């Protein structure tokens, strides 16, 4: 049975050789795969073997059915490489597996010639679907699907990967390479702690590394936001999404724009030094710049001006939330022009969709208010669950308590034997063991992201710099100015992390930049817009003559 070969791909389908690190590993396909032509939207993709199948078939508490889902892709013609692709959301969806590298990338690492893998976290949208448990997040009654969805999915699924890499081509992956955003920033996080010899490379996204804090909140943003908000829903409960209008919260970007743009040495439309920026920004007190009035109106609210009971508001909302003894339970924001932006007549909803929703509706449809997040928080994040009907959901983050609610996620209780924030969060800074194998980690997060705060993962990162100093020498952050969550917005949101991730592992070439260029460059009214990303702390700096919109008339360094 010759090695890479369509045999060697059906053998792995019975009472044939194929031993799995885990024996309750089920192989439901395993098929040879033609070359496949480039179209406009995807990279041509190699001839390769399929091989997708489930880990640890079980029945839940909850009489639902369980698995861990994995799909593999194992190129005929193989670069050495491992690849997996981290989830979204709460996952539960399995993807076409051929590597997505983010960063709104063209080419997959399939088509680069890595095997590549992917997993829904050990439960199915499909099946654990529950209409008395807030639908797909249903999971998180049963307690081993929470430790599948934190940790053990991503394990278990690298081990079989790897295990299945090493009998089709009769060698190990010289090296490993994991790329996620989001939950799947969380997860690449958690294997650089957890796991530190699964991956050599991670690149972790806008990382939910706290994302057991991300209802508390949104609790907090609601509950912060009610008071601007005119009219109710359905269930007596404030629209939150009617607080700010599109145009409001333009305004309140163009007042950013007016006191941060310049602070960089270049009015841009992009606020590239974010410090400075928070310590001279305030909407109670900063211009208008259009009209040189106050931003909040003195009178009655007008389209040029923004009202008290709205500027209160958002700033409660940027501070974060605290409990009574006025202890910080999650962080605060970033003020960034991001938080709208206009291409044409197009409003960016990419800030507004998690705090606020959609402003044209009869109904609250933020993420945080009654939307997937607050649901996740409930059934996935709390201990122990509170399932309700959807309709109560709203009502709950209007009638959350930040001395009570809290607690939940460092809670145990009955067979929920571990707390979300045990097997979730992921914000240990013992890298040592990672760093000293030779594991290098590429971070992003985009300043307008309204999922988790980049200030909270600059936070982390200055935490890990104190505990493990040089750490730049295997791990650095790259701040977006502008990019919403993962991609979106005014600023250079498109780069390729995987080739510089690749040359920090294999040649221990660190990244001093990244080029990165814009996916709306329409937000600047230009064709192309390409910019250095800076390891944080630096930011990107105008070198004094030169096209505004090319990255070779722009250095990284220290802020002013
Ligand atoms: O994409 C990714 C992504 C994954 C999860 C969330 C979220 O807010 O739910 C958490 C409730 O504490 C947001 C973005
Ligand atoms: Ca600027």
């Amino acid at each position: 049975v010759p090695l890479a070969s369509r045999a060697a791909c059906e053998a792995l389908k019975g009472n044939g050789d194929m031993v799995w690190p885990n024996a309750a590993t089920v192989v439901e396909v395993a098929a040879w795969r033609d070359a496949a032509p480039a179209t406009a939207s995807a990279a041509a993709l190699p001839e390769h073997c399929e091989v997708s199948g489930a880990i640890a078939k079980r029945t839940g508490i909850d009489g639902y059915p369980y698995e861990i889902k994995f799909r593999l892709r194992m190129p005929a013609e193989w670069n050495g490489r491992f690849f997996m692709e981290g989830g979204s959301g709460t996952n539960g969806s399995l993807s076409a597996a051929t590597g997505s590298i983010g960063g709104g990338q063209i080419a997959s690492a399939l088509s680069r010639n890595f095997a590549t893998i992917a997993t829904d976290g050990g439960h199915d949208n499909a099946v654990n679907d529950n209409p008395d448990a807030l639908g797909t997040v249903a999971f998180g009654l049963d307690p081993q699907a929470r430790l599948d969805m934190g940790y053990n999915s991503y394990d278990q699924v690298t081990q079989a990967g790897k295990a299945a890499v090493a009998r089709f081509y009769g060698r190990a992956a010289d090296k490993s390479y994991f790329i996620g955003c989001s939950e799947g920033g969380r997860e690449g996080m958690m294997l650089s702690q957890r796991f530190p010899s699964h991956y050599d490379g991670i690149v972790a996204g806008a990382p939910g590394y706290q994302l057991p804090k991300a209802g508390i909140s949104g609790a907090w943003t609601t509950q912060s936001l009610a008071p601007a908000a005119v009219g109710l829903d359905a269930q007596g409960v404030p629209l939150i999404n009617k607080s700010f209008s599109d145009a409001d919260l333009h305004l309140l970007s163009q007042a950013i724009l007016g006191t941060c743009d310049a602070l960089d040495g270049l009015a841009d439309g992009i606020v590239d030094n974010y410090r400075a920026c928070q310590a001279a920004f305030d909407p109670a007190t900063a211009a208008n710049p259009a009209n040189g009035q106050a931003l909040q109106c003195v009178g009655a609210k007008t389209a040029d001006c923004l009202s008290p009971v709205q500027v209160t508001a958002i700033k409660r909302a940027m501070a974060g939330p605290v409990n009574s003894a006025g202890t910080p339970l999650y962080n605060r924001w970033a003020w960034d022009a991001g938080m709208s932006g206009l291409s044409g007549t197009t409003y960016n909803q990419g800030w507004r969709s998690w705090w606020l929703g959609s402003f044209n509706s009869s109904a609250n449809n933020a993420q945080r208010v009654s939307g997937f997040s607050a649901r996740s928080w409930l059934v996935d994040f709390a201990t122990p669950p509170e399932p309700m009907p959807m309709t109560q959901v709203a009502a709950r983050m209007m009638k959350f308590d930040f001395d009570i609610d809290p607690l939940k996620i460092w809670a145990t209780s009955g067979q929920f034997t571990q707390s979300s924030m045990d097997w979730h969060g992921a914000t240990s800074t013992d890298l040592a063991a990672f760093r000293d194998r030779g594991g290098k980690m590429i971070l992003y997060h985009g300043m307008s992201d309204a999922a988790f705060s980049a200030l909270d993962t600059a936070d982390y990162y200055e935490r890990l710099g104190a505990a493990m100093p040089g750490a730049a020498g295997f791990a650095r952050l790259f701040l977006v100015p502008g990019m919403n969550h993962c991609s979106g917005g005014p600023g250079t949101d498109r780069f390729d992390m995987l080739t510089p991730l690749v040359a920090w592992v294999e040649r221990g070439e660190a990244p001093d930049q990244i080029s990165a260029w814009s996916g709306t460059p329409g937000y600047f009214g230009v064709a192309a817009r390409t910019r250095p990303l800076c390891p944080y702390p630096q930011i990107a700096r105008y070198k004094g003559s030169g096209d505004i919109n090319t990255e070779a008339n722009f250095a990284c360094a220290a802020p002013p």
